[PDB]
């Protein structure tokens, strides 16, 4: 009497996360999302933060329903929301470039609802951060706005209580996305301030993704992926650290954009997004402030 309502139409990806479909409820379209079996903690926490806090705003993926139900006879767990025809960021930027007006929305919607995310309202959610962020898991709507999606490593934290909720998930952040702190294992896992400072360095990275598939002097770089040239695809922990930690490398800044208005605003963000002390880099609401004020 939820799964039940719901017809799977087309699977529109199948990786470590699990599946992902097109199903109709009503006849309308919806994503629904099949957990991998090894990770019924991250469908039990995005159900408990859906369910249990109001989590609604234009730039986060909308819930529906989660419902567990028996297909090939065992257990499945379905996490049910809005569907989005163009799919993610990550291959929206590999079908097409951007004007100075698109890739601002972009980068600007993603500010905003990161910036949603990590503060707290009275009156109401707690504070959330995300922990894996990255341009696979942000969808691009019709109105050329994204969402953010795949809340199963957020954690939560309540002024009320000054109570940190971490959750019970041995998942760890995408590798290739991880903050130096993370890699290391320095980041102070009692401070709700760390995780936060997590979601910036991975910001920083979609950041740069986006910024290099924008249109200037009639020029424009392939997509890659961050590190795309000092690791190979599906890198290891190892790989990572010796990369972020011990050689200390950034994404480069392309030449052509330095003489660029919009690209040099973009440059100077994405250095403050990675700064390799966390406590230097930028607030989600400082990212939002002055990519409202970028033409
Ligand atoms: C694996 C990333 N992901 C995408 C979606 C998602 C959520 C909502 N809508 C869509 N639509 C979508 C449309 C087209 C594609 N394709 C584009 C062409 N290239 C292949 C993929 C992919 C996804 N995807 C979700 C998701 C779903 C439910 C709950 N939580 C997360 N995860």
């Amino acid at each position: 009497t939820v799964a039940h309502q719901i017809t799977l139409l087309e699977c529109v990806g199948k990786g470590r996360y699990g599946e992902v479909w097109r199903g109709s409820w009503q006849g309308e379209n919806v994503a629904v999302k099949i957990f991998s079996s090894r990770d019924e903690k991250s469908w039990f926490r995005e159900t408990e933060l859906y369910n249990t806090v109001m989590l609604r705003h234009e730039n986060i993926l909308g819930f529906i329903a989660s419902d567990m139900t028996s297909r090939h006879s065992s257990t499945q767990l379905w996490l049910i929301t809005h569907y989005h025809e163009m799919g993610s960021l990550y291959d929206y930027l590999q079908l097409t470039t951007l004007d100075t007006v698109s890739c601002l929305r972009i980068v600007l919607s993603i500010a905003s609802g990161l910036a949603h995310l990590h503060i707290e309202i009275f009156g109401g959610k707690p504070a959330i951060a995300h922990r894996d962020l990255k341009s696979k898991n942000i969808l691009v709507k019709k109105n050329g706005q994204c969402c953010i999606a795949d809340l199963g490593l957020a954690v939560m934290h309540s002024q009320s209580t000054n109570q940190l909720d971490v959750g019970n998930n041995p998942r760890v952040g995408t590798k290739r996305y991880m903050a130096p702190e993370v890699l290391d294992e320095t980041i102070q896992v009692d401070c709700f301030d760390s995780y936060k400072r997590v979601d910036i360095w991975a910001f920083g990275l979609v950041l740069w993704e986006v910024a290099r598939r924008m249109v200037s002097n009639g020029i424009v770089e392939d997509y890659k992926p961050p590190f795309y040239d000092v690791v190979p695809n599906d890198p290891s922990f190892e790989d990572m650290r010796k990369v972020v930690c011990v050689d200390q490398q950034r994404p480069n800044i392309p030449n052509r954009w330095f003489s660029d208005p919009t690209l040099t605003s973009l440059a100077k963000l994405m250095k403050e997004c990675w700064y390799q002390n966390p406590s230097a880099r930028l607030t989600a609401l400082r990212i939002k402030k002055t990519l409202t004020k970028i033409d």
